[PDB]
């Protein structure tokens, strides 16, 4: 029906109970514009309406049916659940779980639609309670089996659910894994490596919600992945097939909030090995953390890099800590940058601009390439990266900037205002 | 592995018949190239979707579902070698839905972007993107997925707004409600890509006479209010201030819509909360000084006057405007309480206007709403130098509550963790020069919190 696509776009843009039991009367005996409709009107009725025509027992049957489209219905209106914890109650959170982790279950829609239930129904206390507490055997039983198609929901589950989980609730059992379900992921290399993202993803959350607590819980595996990443003789599937996603999980773990680097740095000596093979050099010095670099590597730091458009990613992360940026300061003068293309030198500058003693060295050291910012530009990338050069000097007031203030206001207001 | 699947999967699609197993082999195909010579199999997928026989038995969905997710590793040069631009034009004429789609996804990652904008290929894209006619969700979001990727470049660009501005401008008059919201989409999308030399009035922007004719559709009207609104967030957010001047005169024109209710009652029926988003952005538009906006207050708008409203304009309107031409309605209106929290977020946000509604806040009053409202307020106040200043001086029996009886280790609910984290935070990044006594207490909770 084109009468269905009219219907949800004039719902997207801007009593329902005969027409949503009308549509929930046919589901049971062209359906993704059906469903569309259902998805765009269940959110804007009155959920106790929604109550009135799908029951907390109507939905225990639909997803125990075996219509998929009724299933996916039950879903949406689950999502819109008034309050979030109304059917925390129940064993439909359960249904859920047991559809999701089910791996004969193929279609995407369905799967797509549980995780989106789970997700928006989860800031709420008690619907947690339900997933971790209720189901916590279930859960770790799908993290047992480990097989491929539920595993990979299963990690796409407790990455969303992470979010939301407080100190008091975190449970071990089913967050972290332990040497031996790592060394068992290795047997089938797609499952390793998203274990591997999961691992990076979850210390990546615990810096940017500031969950350090979680990290007594992490730590003590984090050397597992180092290990396999070193024995390429025993796992040689390791660096052949997952080589990146390692070096991403170890730029994480080179940043966690620890004692003098002290679990990076054992990694590092048994393990990692950073600068003894060629062919890593250039991502070790774009990834690691640059302050752990220079005190353990200054070696390699001094004598690798050199200023060229090629070595711009190991710039943007060594100039980011001012011991690291120390080591590297004697590769620049204001005539190697001006022999880069104009892109590549708004890239180093912009880059530059970034900190207090890089800024100063720019200033102070390379007046030059200060002039060539200022300038007498149609790529979007010069653009970008020269405004951003910019708005970071500009930033500093009238004070730092000496001279170059006024013709940097200029500058920014000819490129911003036209 | 993944070599030895497709490897499969190309040996299984060019048996005489197809194995029973080949949606089973897609589907572990495409699911192990999302986690991790390719000629020959792209090749033999397109084979299948140019033929005029269609396979009963064969998931075309799961076979496009692998295209999309391999044609992205390819060299971009081997991908050429089995599709063309020829080949490309073709497929986008046919009248096979997935092989369109297919087309698309060679299209959106073409190296270098600019290869196709020779060819009549662009064109073609927006003859299909434009057609009401067609339906097909997954055909129309292909072509804005090439669109958007490919639109960085100079040259994509020229074919768009320069080979194609007349047709793009008979789409704009149509005002035919499918392709005109595919259109103001497409607006979208590419204004964050445009130049100020780029910049056509005559595509980006609407008269008001067209805007007038939208209201008959109220549907249209609220895609143009919306697309107004992106455009001035992107404006202020991207720093195209240059843009302004081509935006600023048709402004007053929604503002006369929303107060002429009797005329245009759909207006303020079905599109309320829309222009009020709209509004937000004209009140703090880089202009000299309200200018504008304060004209279409005095003419249209009327702050203050519809007492229904007041909350929303509080909530939403730049606040050092409304420090100034309703200082009256800000220190009356406003006190506190968890309903408040938004207009508090807002009019604590300019110095004068928070000197404003300061007389309403007292630990007392603060300290009787429940803790995660009072977790809220404090995190607002602990936002500027001036809130947390009268936090520290006025309210240290608020610090009191913040810092708390030990407990706070065991608050399990997400906001109230979240906000009371971000004001420890935010107190602390003051520095302990200006926290006095308050230093070690923060400093240790803080510590508790994010550590234990």
């Amino acid at each position: 029906n084109t009468l269905l696509r009219k219907c949800s776009l004039n719902l997207v843009t801007v009593d329902v109970k005969p027409l949503l039991a009308t549509i929930k009367r046919f589901l049971t005996s062209n359906y993704d514009y059906l469903l569309d409709v259902v998805d765009k009107l269940v959110p804007m009725a009155d959920f106790d309406d929604v109550l009135e025509v799908y029951s907390a027992e109507d939905l225990v049957k639909a997803l125990r049916s075996e219509i998929d489209p009724l299933k996916v219905a039950a879903c949406r209106v689950i999502e819109n659940s008034q309050p979030k914890g109304l059917f925390a109650t129940s064993n439909i959170i359960d249904i859920l779980l047991d559809i999701l982790f089910d791996e004969k279950v193929e279609n995407d829609k369905l799967i797509t639609a549980i995780e989106k239930a789970l997700e928006r129904l989860s800031t709420d206390e008690l619907i947690r309670r339900r997933l971790f507490d209720n189901n916590l055997p279930y859960l770790v039983s799908v993290k047992g089996r480990m097989e491929t198609v539920s595993f990979v929901r299963l990690i796409d589950f407790l990455t969303i659910e992470f979010q939301f989980i407080s100190g008091p609730e975190f449970k071990d059992i089913i967050f972290c894994f332990t040497k031996e379900e790592i060394l068992k992921s290795v047997e089938d290399i797609l499952v390793f490596i998203e274990l591997v993202n999961y691992y990076t993803k979850f210390l990546l959350e615990i810096r940017n919600q500031d969950k350090y607590w979680a990290l007594r819980h992490v730590k003590k595996i984090l050397p597992v992945f180092a290990q396999l990443f070193e024995d390429t003789e025993n796992y040689p599937d390791v660096r052949a097939f997952s080589t990146n996603c390692l070096l991403q999980l170890f730029a994480e773990v080179s940043r966690i909030e620890e004692d003098e680097y002290s679990l990076f740095k054992t990694m590092d000596k048994d393990s990692l090995k950073i600068g003894s093979e060629a062919k890593l050099i250039t991502e070790w010095l774009e990834l690691i953390n640059p302050q752990y670099l220079v005190k353990y590597h200054k070696d390699v730091v001094e004598n690798y890099f050199h200023v060229s458009g090629y070595s711009i990613g190991m710039l943007r992360n060594l100039s980011a800590d001012e011991e690291c940026f120390n080591a590297i300061r004697n590769k620049f003068s204001a005539e190697i940058v001006l022999r880069l293309p104009y892109l590549e030198q708004m890239q180093v500058v912009e880059t530059l601009t970034r900190y207090e003693y890089t800024s100063k060295f720019l200033l102070n050291e390379m007046p030059k390439v200060m002039g060539s910012l200022i300038g007498d530009i149609i790529d979007l990338e010069t653009v970008h990266y020269r405004n951003s050069a910019l708005r970071n000097l500009l930033d500093k007031g009238e004070e730092k900037l000496s001279v170059w203030y006024e013709p940097l206001l200029r500058e920014y207001s000819k490129a911003v205002n036209g």
